[PDB]
């Protein structure tokens, strides 16, 4: 159904009209997205506009994501749809993208991120993935840290399914089977994961100095995982556990149920950590 906002629990009848462009929002990855202010109440929302006349590459991505978002309103760890416009010449999605990706945090953080932010980051990412699989049988196919939001409540979600298959990406987070196939992509976003969680501890993209995108596929493939430093207090079940998704050869790489009783995971599935407030300190260095 169309036509409706459901901002929290309350459902609203609402039109385009009723609500207020404040500006542009982000880099316009899968669609020119406008933060915008409902009038009737006063809530700050993010809203896409898919237009029919557009490039009809980038609205079969719009219209794919959402499809994913759609059936996936029962899990907490995934970007929720909030409502949807159908005009004569435009479609406009109301989302939750509101927040910072973990990309623009590492940028204003000028350095690494603390580990125990990226332990509530890894047990969510985790299971909004072993969630697409178990109960849409989708696989991602392009985690990275631009599609890891985080917010001012300190939630932790995943966004773009633009490319998600059901059963290709930047060429800096492939898995080594995915550039070189045999013949069994199940457990390549457990490899991207793993390399987005090296980039964000060290503040260092890990394969350093490629100038192509051939030259980066070359270093995956011919060069030992990039390994967590041991001389950042990394605690042994982080290194443990960046080593078990950085595994070279797919078919001995743990599987989202296997991986889901780390001792990793298990720890920050239980221990309080104050993202939220750790997040407003980080907004609140301007640049």
């Amino acid at each position: 159904q169309t036509g409706y906002l459901t901002i929290g629990g309350q459902r609203y009848q609402a039109e385009i009209n009723d609500l207020e462009n404040l500006g542009e929002m982000g880099s316009g990855t899968c669609g020119q997205v406008w933060k915008m202010r409902f009038r009737k109440t006063g809530h700050v929302i993010a809203v896409k506009q898919m237009r029919r006349s557009g490039n009809k590459e980038e609205n079969k991505r719009i219209l794919m994501d959402l499809d994913v978002v759609l059936k996936s309103h029962d899990c907490p760890y995934i970007v929720q749809c909030f409502g949807t416009f159908i005009t004569n010449t435009d479609v406009f999605i109301a989302m939750e993208l509101m927040g910072t990706c973990a990309e623009k945090l590492k940028k204003r953080m000028q350095g690494p991120i603390p580990e125990r932010i990226l332990g509530k980051m890894t047990v969510a990412i985790v299971k909004a993935l072993y969630y697409l699989k178990e109960k849409h049988g989708v696989i991602h196919r392009d985690v990275k840290p631009s599609n890891i939001l985080l917010d001012e409540r300190g939630q932790i979600k995943l966004c773009d399914f633009g490319i998600s298959g059901r059963l290709a990406g930047c060429a800096a987070y492939m898995a080594p089977e995915r550039i070189d196939p045999p013949d069994y992509d199940i457990r390549a976003d457990v490899w991207s994961l793993g390399i987005s969680l090296v980039e964000l501890a060290t503040g260092q993209f890990p394969y350093k100095n490629c100038k192509t995108d051939f030259e980066v596929l070359t270093k995956v493939l011919q060069e030992e995982p990039p390994l967590l430093p041991g001389h950042m207090g990394f605690s042994g079940d982080f290194q443990s556990f960046v080593k078990d998704c950085l595994t070279k050869d797919h078919r001995k790489r743990p599987k989202y149920n296997k991986l889901l009783e780390h001792s990793f995971i298990k720890r920050y599935e239980t221990l309080e950590v104050d993202v939220a407030s750790w997040f407003k300190d980080v907004m609140a260095k301007t640049e």
